[PDB]
């Protein structure tokens, strides 16, 4: 289920974080507008950068927290406000988050593993709704 998937991802978080974020960047190349220093790089080049590993893992450290605090794939309102108010998210719209969650769900569906893809899809939609409610355009 969803809870086991959190334990699975946390068990190899630096590789799942990198693979899912690369799935997102390759699926939605225009999302590089928010990640200038990742332009014109192969996946292997990105995975060699200190910063890439360290920023993507920290992102997923918080994503797993938010997942873990959710009830029935409904995230806390306090976690959504933090994500809207964060200065690093100043320009973003819910569309940025929707795309990340589509890529994560498709990564899960294509994996060999018994991830609860439908729970991550609901989680993504509930998080987008909570970001909207907390004031993200
Ligand atoms: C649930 C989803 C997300 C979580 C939990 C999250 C979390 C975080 C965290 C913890 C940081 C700080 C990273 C660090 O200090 O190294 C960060 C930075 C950032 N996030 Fe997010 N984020 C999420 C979704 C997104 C999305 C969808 C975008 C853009 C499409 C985005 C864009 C950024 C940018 C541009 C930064 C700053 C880049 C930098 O570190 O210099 N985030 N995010
Ligand atoms: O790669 C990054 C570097 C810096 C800050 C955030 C990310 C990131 C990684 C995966 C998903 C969303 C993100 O904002």
């Amino acid at each position: 289920g969803f809870k086991q998937d959190i334990a699975t991802l946390r068990g190899d978080l630096r590789t799942y974080a990198q693979d899912i974020f690369l799935a997102f960047l390759n699926k939605y190349p225009d999302e590089k507008r928010n990640f200038k220093n990742y332009v014109g790089k192969s996946d292997q080049e990105l995975k060699s950068m200190a910063k890439f590993g360290d920023h993507t893992e920290k992102v997923f450290n918080l994503m797993m927290e938010v997942a873990d605090r959710a009830t029935d794939c409904v995230p806390l309102a306090s976690d959504a406000s933090t994500l809207v108010q964060m200065k690093q998210h100043s320009g973003l719209t819910t569309g940025n988050f929707e795309k990340l969650f589509v890529a994560l769900v498709e990564y899960m569906r294509a994996s060999g593993q018994s991830f609860d893809s439908q729970s991550w899809d609901r989680f993504g939609k509930n998080l987008v709704s909570a970001l909207s409610s907390a004031g993200m355009k």
